[PDB]
């Protein structure tokens, strides 16, 4: 019956906002707590950049990278909302751990592109899902691109469900030492940008950490974790509402938050 409430109550802001939603929530395990079109696809955008960072992470723990390496670039690499690489640009380079942490806590677009070029691109990232038991979601291109969010095109898509697990997975699931996931929960809880979205509906005393993403065609996402009463949960939002202005996008998954908190606590 709660489930029937949080289906009723999604679809009812689906209606009102001219929105699609996906949600799926999981518990530690990748089992399903409740979902939303759960398995179509959404532009991850911006979410991405969480799953890049666990990807660094787990070569530092493997000693096939370092995160104090220094990664030289110069003006060509600035694209389009990258705060921290234009800081960094005079010079000239960034290290491994201040990309990452650029790309995961401000969505800076050029620190991202600087570790995909270091991990060998699109390719590298699918194949880092592929093998912590991803088979639907896929990066195919570098950002800014790949948040254009094009009607119909499956590059550079996730489902809720998918993404979900892959959190949980990377979360609860063992992909990284128990120190570097210590870490991506922190730099998670400390994100800069979801202080409007799913953080905004969730009662203050969970514990959050989440990525957002914005995407062209009114594409609005925010994926992570949440600790409510002794409870972990792994959560995957993504919406679409060309409609909205970005602040009613914002409010929207702020909405959403509030309709997954419903849930979590009937149960
Ligand atoms: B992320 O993929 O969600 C983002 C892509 C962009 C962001 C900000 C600005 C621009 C402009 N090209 C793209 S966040």
């Amino acid at each position: 019956s709660e489930k029937l409430t949080f289906k009723t109550d999604l679809e009812k802001l689906e209606r009102e906002k001219a929105a699609q939603i996906g949600v799926a929530i999981v518990d530690p395990q990748g089992e399903i707590v409740a979902g939303h079109r759960m398995a179509q696809r959404f532009a991850m955008c911006s979410t991405f950049k969480f799953p890049l960072a666990a990807l660094v992470f787990e070569r530092i723990d493997s000693g096939t990278e370092r995160g104090d390496r220094k990664l030289s670039y110069g003006p060509d690499m600035i694209v389009e909302w990258s705060p921290a690489t234009e800081r960094f640009l005079a010079s000239g380079h960034m290290t491994v751990l201040e990309a990452a942490q650029a790309a995961v806590q401000l969505s800076d677009n050029g620190a991202t592109n600087l570790l995909l070029r270091e991990i060998g691109g699109p390719a590298a990232m699918t194949q880092y899902f592929r093998k912590i038991g991803d088979s639907v979601s896929r990066l195919d291109r570098k950002e800014p691109e790949m948040s254009d969010n094009t009607p119909g095109d499956l590059r550079d898509t996730t489902t809720p469900i998918a993404m979900a697990r892959t959190v949980a997975k990377v979360l609860y699931g063992g992909a990284l030492t128990s120190t570097s996931t210590h870490t991506i929960e922190r730099w998670l809880i400390g994100n800069q940008t979801g202080d409007a979205t799913l953080r905004a509906g969730f009662p203050k005393d969970w514990v959050v950490g989440e990525k957002t993403g914005t995407c062209a065609n009114g594409g609005r996402n925010d994926i992570g974790f949440f600790k409510a009463q002794e409870r972990d949960y792994a959560v995957a939002v993504y919406t679409t509402a060309p409609k909205l202005s970005a602040v009613e996008r914002d409010e929207l998954v702020a909405s959403v938050g509030q309709v997954i908190t419903q849930l979590i606590l009937s149960t």
